[PDB]
């Protein structure tokens, strides 16, 4: 007893045509929705290729404005056909600003806003720092029909501070698109297990369940200096609260990854445990340095 | 200038509705006695649950906002034309605290106190339930008068009372669950807990209002059954500490009296401790081991 | 072969002289802006309070009244009408009465014929020769940028030119050419100050930071004001001019020729280019709260 | 001719990859302006060794050192103290797992008086900074020396007005721009020198302050995590007056120590008397403190 | 009967173009009026010198001195010390590269409680202030001094029901308006002296609180950027009841001192009872945040 | 050289019968039309005695709906016949709500529009709120055939922030119906309201109208007798605020000044007062406590 939430994470391919990518994804959120989930996870920056392996001047230009996007609209519809929560995740244009962005899409298709990724990489293969503004909506949770959930893209998933941000203000389950695999310049680089660690982490002290959603495929993309290829990972898995790994894909194969909550059993959990009880915030003030010494401005 | 003020001492069951007309029709008595400001017992809409600690009880706690008891005694505050002080346990995404939001006679909400002290140990294990309270202490402007409201075990600290009355506090007002110790039948705090108390009110010349419960509480823990009698003795000390109204340990008490406040702030300013005070040699007071301060 | 693709805008910058006598002063306006037309121009620019002298030279009462509402004025119901008949968008410059409040102020009417909203002087300029202060309300508006048939501009007004913030504001909401209809000269008490390089300077430097284009339409001509204290001359300038996205003079009038200046601007290159080099995507508003002091220390209320 | 002066100077040179070399190539062309009188000189951006942002490597990472003790820094306090000259050395700052692209400002009594980290860090072919440098976080700062007020902020810095202005804010009344820049690597065709020149100009311009910008010059080949990469740094090193104009420039090749005597006093005046800062509006300036022109940052 | 009585002063003389002379003149009136009972004395605006705004010159400019160790205000602190009288301190500040007509209230222990920057700055013939001041950032204050919570405001501002209004609310007791105004050189026809007591005199019964204005006498000559300019001192310093009754009043062309007591319980509670404060509205009030009466301004 | 406008105070003691007191209105805005008046002012509610002070529920059925109201409507047509504009004060009944209020009727006899008084004195001494509610119009300014005007009611003169309210949209003339007087007691409240008047036409540069009553009225009451004096000095001001003409405190009256408004519009704006506002630093005064903003 109590409310239940169906939550899924897919994993697919993309080429670089975003009406095929756009295809994908509404295949696989139905076949997600036809086995009961409620939420749906799509990888990050589904509409293309992972283009910030370049430092592209043309590539700047595919992002567009959160308002009246075409791909958000059209999601909206399917999320309103189908009745469940759908982030998307798209490359945003404001005015001279850029954010990698992800808009929630409630059940009734209500778009109930934004957030803008925080934590911008940066190195050979994932040259985001080039592109994106660092986000400026800082940590956000939305309260949707099923749940109240915290979305944060990608590479914010390395960050515990963001994970406890969203856990405080509620957030019952986490949600983090993903895109990662090999890195160009270094093939002995394989991170997949320390990405899964330090995810499994943010589950277990925040005692949230959380999913995540990661591309696979090779990807072969003309840069400044030639070709670089990533052959993305997948490994979307969900995790529960004690950061138990609940359902896991492999690195290549197409997913669609289901597992159910009760989310008041688990809320009843996080509170006994009682870290949120036992948080010392009079001795954080040093996470609002970079250097250990000096707070930012 | 001349507030009439009331503690009231009780008896609850573990049903939140019969403890919200338990209230209600003492609060009714108050007003009919002349009350202007009419207190309240700490966690009043239940048993006195930190007996136990149990993953379930934390789930009694609420949002502050919408409460279902705070709007009914808001009506209430409003039809009468009293103040109310209501204790509750709060839900605040998840943190949780031992709280009280002050309603002003026209039944608006001023705010919220979160309990600071944290009490712990047999009978009271009010630290696995409660975050240390983060508000600080306060003082709320009501129609009638400021007044410092904090909860139950914060009356044993001189700092609370002090900071409060450094505010503006014309009265300091403590709502109470204390009783018997189930390890040990030889623990008997009442005079204690009256003695510094009355130590509050007359360092700070402000009159001071401690409501208790009263009654046997029998709580299933998980380790069996634990009970505590609840000894009453809410009382209404005035600014120099003497006891004006005292209940007993047993039976049901609206208790009042009346103060005048223009010429109790006359005496405090006239006596003129607070002018005396030496805060350059106070900073020991920011430690809690004798030497190093806070971070 | 084909053309190379985008966005094509034409921006024009007019420079001439006044009279005292409104009904002249339009009717020069409505020449050049013609001739600008035939070039082919898309928008173009006439310079500040040209519907007369600039009266600024003298603190007087009855200076003050020359102002008038901003509806129905007639110089801007008439432009209105040049706009809408050749489908060029014009700013016009005029100077406002708002109740008690009075402004230096410029309405920017489309290429269709309507009238986008104004924008008021926030800058104001004093001393010798230029005591705009006794006469303006410091604006109100705000810096804003305007949806035209052809372009998102950027429009302020002559002493907001040398104010780097004002560049900015616009080029952050979105303004793609900036547009600064001006009166500069020299000084009557001082004729060893001259301005017209240091002005230029200043422009080219909020073009090179923005990325945008920017376009400035100074008066010509000897103008001999009736103050206070005597007569008191303004010899304008000219150097009229208009600047590329890196700063670049690509089109510059001299110091006493009526001009019809002329410049065509890719706005999706210029856009590419804009992003590419990375000022926006780089920016540190955290670190810029100072600039709300005055003094450096004390944020304004 | 009354009133309080200053000789600044900018300095322009070759770098090697090896610091020894480097230092001692400053430690000469500092004691060459001093002998032609100037009083503040400054030496161009991280030219301790090649600018290795052209590759991005974890081992160049490991340059970095630690502002306390640093060898270069306490080399040049003793030269500033041996001449009475204030020298702002760049360097590359470890600060715990912190990284900054900083200067610390050396008055001409050999006294460390603190530090600027760089707040805009650039980024693309050639220049990936991004990738080496937190960005700055101690805010724009001005820094009193013996004998004057000064604004020093770094290199990338110099395209954005916001810096020039907040140092002007707090009174700074000479700016100085340590830099690198040069060809960019992947397009032959783009020159931004002009670009460069003309933006600064308009700093000086409009805050009425005089500005000096140092530049390197050379060849420099990177070995890169994919490749070799090459940028010709193109010098034009110069010193700019109050209204902008270029008073003393060095040209794309040649090693140069420029020299300008500037009255503070006689300046402070003219800039007073301009207006700008009287005529500010701090009200209408919110939107400065967005990126998108809508949303303040947080 | 029983209450917090003071005695204010209003000080009224006229300037030489030497500073120390100046500030001996309002020394010697300042112990005038705390010898005749004063707690709280006003001296006039700009008093250390010629009302210099007549002219708009860069030279004139550079009179404007920090707050910092500020030698009037220093000089006058040690008198407020001596005597036990609250004084507060008119000058031209400079602070950074902003300006402005300010005040520093003294209490009777010579604290230097703050500093209040004009506000509303006026324009036209012989009073050219808007070419030399930045309109006011620190909003209207309130001060707590030994005696009482005053409003201390400058000059010009004193025409402005906006600028009382608000340091009543804020729980001033008293207001104060140091002044320079005179006859106007390009008009002569122009005697604004009734004009300006009426306006003032509204306030004070508008907000049930005494007002004390202190204005300068004298002719004074300045050379402008564009010959002779002459203004006429009109004196008429006086001492507002709070019902708007003047008290005390001096004339036109002599040195005077003004005294008058308030006994400040019994005016409070005669406010309070009044009710105006209670019976504002300020959800009405909207409008007085525009400018042009429609548009309210960012 | 430019637009003249003629405007008069009147003055005259009331009857308590309506027909009365509205057929002295007409004699005297006849006899101020014959004097050149273009608008001419009838103190706050003429139409009998002051009332609001009693706290009498009879005297609430007085009150009469805005619409077709008999006395607005036979002014109506006066306004007409002789070209001149009349505010019109009155007490309105609408619905639930009731308002002390005032119509504006233009020269050709077309009602303008309605102010309700915003400023009600609660409190000892005034008991008003037991007649009318707090004015929601908000302060008002109405193009008339001869000017832009701004008009308020009794209490609300005591408020800078309406006569700015007023000049800040343009009003070009400010008036102000009143009716204020004392006990046959010491204080006379005469020089304290023509002070912070006259400071009202001064600050916004306009010329200022004021009709107050003369004569003794005695109404029976509650605790059993009220008495007043009023005081009449209505009084015509002008734009710095000086008096141009006044009445006494026993005669009626009926005043008349020429106001050239080209030459007053241009006057105001040399001065420089709007030009030099500071509503950016206002924002306190939407504050009632100097602090906390209200809705």
């Amino acid at each position: 007893k109590g409310r239940k939430v169906v939550v899924s994470a897919l994993q697919f391919a993309c080429t670089d045509d975003v009406s095929t990518n756009v295809t994908t994804a509404e295949r696989l959120v139905r076949a997600a929705h036809k086995q009961g989930a409620n939420i749906v996870l799509i990888q990050e920056l589904f509409e293309g290729y992972y283009f910030c392996q370049a430092q592209r001047e043309d590539f700047i230009q595919r992002a567009k404005p959160y308002k009246d996007h075409p791909t958000i609209m059209r999601l909206q519809k399917l999320a309103k056909e189908l009745g469940v929560v759908i982030p998307v995740s798209f490359f945003e244009e404001a005015n001279n600003a850029h954010y990698n962005s992800i808009a929630i899409i409630d059940a009734d298709g209500t778009d109930l806003g934004i957030y803008r990724k925080s934590h911008i990489p940066d190195g050979p293969g994932y040259e985001e720092k080039f592109y994106f503004n660092p986000g400026d909506t800082g940590f956000k949770v939305f309260q949707t029909k099923y749940a109240k959930i915290g979305v944060a893209i990608s590479w914010d998933q390395w960050f515990p501070e963001a994970a406890r941000a969203m856990a405080l203000q509620g957030a019952e389950i986490l949600f983090y698109p993903t895109a990662i695999g090999s890195e160009p310049h270094d093939q002995s680089i394989d991170s997949r297990d320390h990405w899964k660690r330090v995810m499994q982490g943010h589950a277990g002290a925040n005692l949230v369940p959380l999913v995540a959603s990661n591309r696979i495929g090779n990807e072969i993309i003309e840069t400044e200096h030639g070709k670089s290829e990533i052959k993305f990972y997948g490994n979307s898995f969900i995790a529960g609260p004690t950061g138990e790994i609940v359902s896991i894909a492999d690195d290549k194969e197409e997913a669609v990854l289901i597992a159910e909550f009760n989310l008041d059993k688990i809320k009843s959990m996080r509170h006994c445990w009682g870290v949120f009880r036992d948080r010392r915030p009079d001795l954080y003030k040093v996470l609002l340095t970079l250097d250990g010494k000096n707070p930012v401005l």
